[PDB]
DNA sequence: GAATTAGGAAAAATCTTAGGCG
DNA sequence: CGCCTAAGATTTTTCCTAATTC
């Protein structure tokens, strides 16, 4: 069955590496490309799409990026099937990203044809099992974050301030402090330096 | 003249694009593709290559990533013309990189005709610097760029993991003294937030 | 000319504490 | 019950500004 696809990633050096990997398949039809949540959400109705290979960490002029952007597409577009393509190798973060309920998940640092082999696994009722059965079997199950803490820490390490994440997501510094201060105790780190060490070490 | 090119990035999907991209050019030939530092150094002598396309964010045991690495590549393999192709944007990083003298720097978050124009530029012994690159370069543009003793002394402890207050305590001075020196330093390097700073302090380690 | 040192005003962040949910 | 959410009081940390002496 002919399944049409849209792609979303901040890097066009990445996008131009996916579009070439999927045209191998004769039934696949890559209809649209985007680099931000704003232009993406705008041109979603105007283009018919069954499935989507969208990024985790992106620029969101208004409509936001990440688990925020995922569940706003899930709600306003249950029409679509979402595949999360991130460079985030971190378990603590990717933890709640699994629980989100997406079509399939693919890693950038995973072999190139991990994406076509999650376009088959979806077509017949992918690497969300291999991830979870590696993640749960890893020995970092005590460091399992919530869909908010994973969204908070992500943006902290991306190089935003606390108060800029509040402005990002519609909360107060008091709200976000708690979600980071909470997320830190889950990981068992006292300072930021030691936190970002556990957000690279993965 | 037809040149012999290498590619280096941990993300093989990025490697695929960069590999597929160089096929469009009739004189361009790719001799190698690598996923870390350790490997790039192994088959650096092995291949007859004039040019390299490398990430600053590449994993490796024996050799570092970014500045630490490019410093090794500039010295131990000097003949080679270099183009740095990274996601990264922390101006303090790119500052010290463009200081190691490379043909150019392609921001992986730039335009897709960056790398063609970057090889077209080096094909005529020049350096391409997109508006995306120019933008972040101005930050430090405004001795001067060089850090002070007590500033560098502080930054060391901040990176160690000692919070600002713990530094003041440890050295007999007020918080205001250290923040002045901490943020003074930051202002020199051309980094706003604590993240993009620590990212620099590791890139030069 | 800048380095090291701050002080008082100001901003950012953490700290209880506390209300309603699956 | 952990979860998001937050406003008090508090802390940390910057911001603005100006004193040292080389
Ligand atoms: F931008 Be994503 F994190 F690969
Ligand atoms: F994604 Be790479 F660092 F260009
Ligand atoms: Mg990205
Ligand atoms: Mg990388």
């Amino acid at each position: 069955n002919n399944m049409n696809v849209i792609i979303a990633d901040d890097h066009p050096i990445v996008l131009f590496g996916i579009r070439k990997s999927l045209e191998q398949i004769e039934w696949v039809n890559v209809v649209g490309e985007f680099e931000d949540s704003t232009a993406l959400i705008n041109n979603l109705p105007k283009l018919d799409a069954h499935v989507l290979i969208t990024d985790l960490s992106m620029p969101g002029d208004k409509y936001g990026d990440g688990i925020t952007l995922i569940k706003y597409i899930k709600r306003h577009f249950p029409s679509l099937s979402i595949i999360v393509l991130t460079m985030n190798n971190n378990p603590a973060i990717l933890s709640a990203v699994l629980d989100l309920d997406i079509e399939g998940i693919v890693l950038k640092q995973g072999a190139p044809t991990d994406l076509p082999k999650a376009l088959a696994a979806l077509q017949k009722g992918e690497s969300v099992s291999r991830l979870l059965e590696k993640i749960s079997a890893g020995g970092y199950g005590d460091k399992r974050l919530s869909p908010k803490e994973s969204e908070v820490l992500r943006l902290f390490a991306e190089g935003f301030l606390v108060t800029e994440i509040a402005k990002k997501l519609n909360r107060s510094i008091k709200t976000i402090s708690s979600q980071k201060k909470s997320a830190m105790m889950k990981l068992g780190v006292e300072n930021d330096i030691a936190l970002l060490n556990y957000l690279s070490s993965v």
